[PDB]
């Protein structure tokens, strides 16, 4: 495997403004190439709140996610999202539940990479 950091901002549906979702992911993320496949690797903070997350490209194709690491003590989760070189955006659909505070919501957002996913040597 090889990798590079990549900056990103999650933005609110229909807007270029920062989404609250951006505040619950670590930055920067990473691009990884392994076995000729590309992934965006990112860390979800307060992972227990993220009851469902789905990623899509701009064409609305599904992007497979896998769990790389679950840090239960820190409540973080590292995931890989399948991507291709040239991707600039991802659409996300998330179900966020924090029961203590009566928070159970479904959102759409768009994750904007600083620069398009690169080809890696
Ligand atoms: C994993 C944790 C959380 C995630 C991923 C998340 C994500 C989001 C998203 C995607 C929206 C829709 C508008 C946008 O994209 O910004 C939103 C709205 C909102 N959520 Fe959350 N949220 C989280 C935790 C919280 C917490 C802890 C609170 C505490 C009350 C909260 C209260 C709110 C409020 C007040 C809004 C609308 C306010 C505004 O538009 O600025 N959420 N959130």
């Amino acid at each position: 495997a090889t990798s590079q950091p990549i900056n990103f901002q999650v933005q609110a549906d229909g807007s270029s403004e920062k989404s609250h979702m951006d505040d619950y992911m670590q930055h920067p993320g990473k691009v990884i190439k392994q076995n000729n496949k590309y992934y965006f690797q990112t860390v979800l903070n307060n992972a227990s709140f993220w009851k469902e997350y789905k990623f899509y490209n701009a064409n609305n194709q599904e992007l497979a996610t896998t769990v790389v690491n679950d840090n239960k003590k820190a409540d973080t989760r590292t995931i890989n999202v399948a991507v291709e070189p040239g991707y600039k955006s991802l659409t996300t659909k998330v179900h966020i539940v924090v029961p203590q505070i009566n928070y159970n919501h479904r959102y759409t957002t768009h994750l904007e990479f600083e620069k398009a996913i690169p080809t890696l040597a």
